[PDB]
């Protein structure tokens, strides 16, 4: 039972370039000099709480509890997220986390059992808000990676196409210093649980459809961004993200390729 | 004949941070040093990493090229060993300078043909202390099928640490150095690209884990120096030992094995 609900824990760090730089080369992209913005969703390596081996699950994710109540017979799941943008974080600083449990609700769908539980972060520089985050957490009881069909491609205002490989997962996996075995350890990711191969993270690939949307559109200032996972991706197969606008200030991004949709997203902007 | 890296030097600077040290204790099931106490010995190997773009990585996960070292011309460059001299301990929360060395470059034909032996300096310094003073010895080999075989007996010590490595292990050591040398998480590719009969432990892990049993056993020991010579790989999951023996007032030896032969040795100096 969860009596969590209410429930803030405060986590302190520094946004320090020499992890900016791994991030950086990573991505691909130019490490961003002491004062300048954090891109987008890159705070996701940084306000980490390590947890000790005998701490860890078979699967490398904690079992251990702390802020959340302990999982064994059950497995997290990154459902999803919402995220608000007020300013840059800024590399070189000190920043601190306040989390807050806001939703614990048991549910039904496949499988039945879904205990869905909606964590909030807010993330503040020199006292100042600078982006509030809420994820959803599914807890439900292991089953056979899902079969069937998912959405197609659309068609859509950009494009960008991806070849992963485990060194691209490996240093992801790094930089969030995420333990998962399903996206480094194929012996374990195939013979254990059902994937045919490594799978490509869902933040990984929500800051490749995000940084998709940025490039195309310059001129857009963030406000919200909404994720949602769909099915796994496979590396080291070839996919896409992409996106397109909708209303004022508004646009829809997706990740996917030939076996369809593995991610879709909602970005709100002046 | 080989003029053009013998006396190549470089400074970098980098912050022993604790985020980055919060998670190599974890890795290693360690207290968290707090700011301003001594960074663990051989902790600093996790720092000063300037990592590549994509671009720049060649297929087995290290950097295609590096600038610093002589080219392998897809040659192996393999870490067959080095010496620390520990002055201060470098501080966890600081800045610290490494200025490199390249000391020596010298092509030895012996059986098996002529490799290429690099010995490169190190020198650490933070709040204008010189704390430390480090040299790896590189040996650059012929592409081979992998030679696994133990020539050295795994001996009985004064103290002894029975280590059951598994990938999330090998994968935290690389994810908090940075190391995309895929031959230690990459299972496909370890196996059917180099032809081990599985994931690589690394070197580094293994020094680490022989210099921190030694001191677990010897508590008022204060280091001063750690010599290390890899011997074979060792291969995920094999169980393994890492052992030592005191040899004189402040002299020990160290190794790291298992029953097919030692993998790693090293002799430490105390006070």
């Amino acid at each position: 039972f969860a009596p969590w609900i209410g429930r803030q824990e405060e986590t302190h760090d520094q946004l320090s370039r020499n992890l900016v730089k791994r991030i950086a080369a990573t991505f691909g992209e130019p490490t961003p000099a002491h004062g300048e913005a954090l891109p987008p969703l890159w705070h996701w390596a940084f306000f980490q709480d390590p947890v000790e081996a005998a701490g860890l699950g078979v699967d490398g994710h904690p079992a251990r509890g702390g802020f959340l109540p302990p999982a064994d017979d059950r497995n997290r799941m990154w459902a999803g997220g919402r995220l608000e943008f007020h300013q840059p974080l800024r590399v070189g600083g000190e920043a601190s986390r306040t989390s807050t449990i806001l939703r614990v609700e048991e549910k039904h769908g496949r499988s039945g059992a879904l205990l869905f539980v909606t964590l909030r972060h807010d993330y503040r520089q020199d006292g100042q808000l600078a982006l509030s985050e809420e994820h959803d957490i599914v807890y439900r009881e292991p089953t056979p990676p899902k079969l069937g069909g998912t959405e197609a491609l659309p068609e859509g205002d950009w494009r960008e196409a991806l070849e992963p490989d485990p060194v691209l997962l490996f240093r992801y996996s790094a930089v969030t210093f995420n333990g998962h075995r399903i996206h480094y350890d194929w012996p374990y990711v195939t013979d254990a649980e059902g994937y045919p191969g490594l799978v490509v993270h869902g933040p990984l690939i929500a800051t490749l459809a995000l940084r998709a949307f940025c490039r195309a559109n310059p001129q857009a200032r963030l406000r919200r961004f909404a994720y949602r996972g769909l099915r796994p991706l496979i590396c080291p197969e070839p996919f896409e993200v992409g996106g397109r606008l909708l209303a004022a200030g508004k646009a829809e991004v997706w990740v996917g390729n030939g076996a369809g949709l593995a991610q879709r997203g909602d970005v709100e902007f002046d």
